[PDB]
């Protein structure tokens, strides 16, 4: 079995280091004053970065890769999702919620991520999605952490049977408690639901993660009743409001007043820039909104925030292969978080705020946890994002669970010569 | 003592007046038909203005002074000022906090200011600035009423105990409940903190000021809640809403609507012209908003509004002498009250509408009202406000407790020749 993991780069740190593994755990961490000799039982991380794994703090795995079943959705839309989604009712069942979840597991697998948070819509009385996902946590475990997020898609007060069916999950064995305020009939269920949907977390222990003011309305201001709740119970940590377009709108004095309190209350923010940017600003003719969240002054002020891909291949989202640094550039872009530092740090958004979004307790290059860590072909997180570089190697519990070899380039001009895109 | 005022002029009236005095009270008023000659008793207005004393309606005496200490707020900025007061931490005692009151009062009984309602923070447990406050009212008693606000800066809701720490404040002896319904958490707790302002009020037979609305969020109308309640309990002459700097980015059909609501209510506005000019529209970033309230509309509605000086020599308002004249000129020009009546009417903004603002029972230049009032060396309000006049003599209870002998400026031309500034 490995024992270390030599010539490896650190965000952060300069130099080389040594880490070694000892009964699946990270023993120790040593500063090298050069490159180590590769040997058996070493895995040689070539003067690239490593890392602990990547995270999806925000996906749907029961929708996941049914994008042209049975039909394309042609205009893009959000409406037109809805339709095309209908239209595939007949083949929504326990085994193909599970075959499609797990081919999108497996990308995610490939690409160095091991914990993911799916929700799952619960705005159904048979709860087929929610049983076949829950079997599938189990399946995928050694290789990927799932939580499983109640997403009660149609509402809580505005759905039949909403709040029991949100219950039903939990007992189930749901991860989190989910809501969509402003999917309510009125602002009054709004707020009424997450007082709902924190009394349920508490009454079992579960954590938090709001579909929270996801609008181009300058009014949704939800937000502040899923920060306050939070800072009244002291559980900042367990708590998440995924998305707060609506924050993209806001005038800027609200948001000051409105900062402090989300600072105080240490709740979690998940902004998803490949679907926030195509979803979002469709009411506008121009000139459009981009409207993501505050993400870059969530970073000033300390506030932890962190990138989703949200959709993968289906009716909302046609797109992705389930690759963060794909996410991570474009969030990078429409967030103008393009400084040098700025977009080095970017990995942050995709590695330890997501982690601490999904309140893991063993994360990270660390001595005493879980020797879970990847290997990117690069530098550093500027030099892993330019190159858009895959996961040259997952290590989870200090195994190798995925390895990708490299593509290979050359132009053949006078003579050959081999094209790595650096300098 | 003084026996009579003569030659008084008066806002509103015609011609020259004499105003007999008589155990410390005004025993009447005659009309005069030309000049008086000066004698033994009687205090010589020269057809200057005479009015009842100045008023300020809002400042935070248990702020001021304190500008540059230890450092200055070199931003000008909100943010800072929080820091540098931060950073005083250690100097704020209760007998800096009687120094530095009675640094600002001495300068507003030079001012002719009788009148002063000064909010104190309230969000302290050890109410520190509070118990220093109540000596100094008594202390300052023979030269000024004054009238302590309790005001919960952090919140009533969204502070450790501050519903409790709120109602200590007045058992202990505070005039007024303050409230700051757009810096609670949520909405919810801003139209809750009212209940619970009004409730308090009414138990204690208080008065109440709430900073309301002081913040550009055209959301922000927690000035209707306080309004209704204010309404309901038959109560609005009890009731003052300060700043409501939010109404200047209203919509002007939610605003019609607002003032019907406000007319009936009765209640007091206050704007405070000098800070809210340099607070407000701090977010815009060309063209910006002025940010004062709706000054000009509540005077043409017959609405009482009137001004205040709110910040002197502090974090946030680094500048001020405590000149009521002063500030009347900045709202007479944010304001647009640039006519000749609205600027010569301007007096009633810092005097009667303010003393109606404190409840006064005893204010105003009338047979029967104790002997309080100033001498202006000028023609009328106009000119007193265009030449920024100093108070030549304040007299309360009968007795001249300040004056201020005017300065003399002279221009050395082909002869010596006196400057007054008039034509
Ligand atoms: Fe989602
Ligand atoms: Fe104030
Ligand atoms: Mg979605
Ligand atoms: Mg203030």
């Amino acid at each position: 079995a490995l024992q270390t993991i030599i010539n490896a780069r650190l965000p952060g740190e300069e130099g080389l280091w040594q880490i070694h593994l000892q009964d699946g755990k990270i023993s120790a961490i040593d500063a090298q004053s050069g490159v180590m000799p590769i040997t058996e039982n070493s895995l040689d991380a070539e003067q690239g970065l490593v890392i602990p794994p990547f995270v999806e703090p925000h996906i749907h795995l029961d929708t996941t890769q049914t994008a042209g079943q049975p039909n394309w959705n042609q205009s893009g839309t959000l409406f037109e999702g809805i339709e095309r989604w209908a239209e595939r009712k007949a083949l929504l069942t326990h085994d193909d919620v599970k075959q499609r979840a797990w081919q999108t597991l497996k990308w995610q697998i490939a690409n160095g991520i091991q914990h993911v948070r799916t929700h799952v819509d619960v705005s159904d009385a048979t709860l087929t999605a929610l049983k076949a996902m829950l079997e599938v946590k189990q399946e995928v475990a050694p290789w990927i952490d799932l939580q499983i997020v109640a997403f009660p898609q149609e509402g809580i007060l505005s759905y039949p049977n909403g709040e029991a069916l949100l219950e039903e999950a939990l007992r189930l064995g749901a991860d989190v408690v989910g809501a969509i305020p402003h999917f309510e009939f009125t602002r009054e269920y709004g707020v009424e639901s997450l007082h709902k949907t924190f009394a349920l977390a508490q009454k079992y222990d579960r954590l938090i993660d709001v579909h929270c003011d996801e609008i181009d309305d300058e009014q949704s201001r939800f937000v502040e009743t899923v920060a306050a709740l939070a800072h009244h119970e002291g559980m900042g940590a367990r708590v998440t409001a995924s998305h707060t377009t609506a924050m993209h709108s806001y005038n800027g004095a609200y948001t000051s007043r409105l900062f402090r309190l989300l600072k105080m209350s240490g709740i979690n923010f998940v902004a998803n820039p490949l679907v926030n940017i195509h979803l979002q600003g469709r009411f506008d003719t121009y000139p459009k909104r981009r409207g993501i969240t505050r993400v870059k002054e969530m970073l000033e002020s300390g506030i932890n925030v962190c990138f989703g891909h949200d959709g993968v291949f289906d009716p909302w989202y046609p797109l992705g292969t389930a690759n963060m640094l794909q996410v991570l550039h474009m969030g990078l872009h429409v967030c103008q978080l393009m400084g040098y530092g700025q977009i080095n740090d970017g990995l942050n958004l995709i590695t330890h705020h997501s982690a601490r979004t999904l309140n893991l307790q063993d994360y990270g290059i660390a001595a005493g946890n879980s020797a879970n860590l990847i290997i990117l072909p690069a530098e550093n997180g500027f030099d892993a994002l330019r190159r858009q570089v895959p996961v040259r190697y997952s290590v989870r519990g200090g195994k190798v669970i995925a390895s990708t070899q490299p593509a290979q380039t050359t132009v053949y001009l006078e003579q050959p010569e081999a094209i790595d895109y650096k300098r």
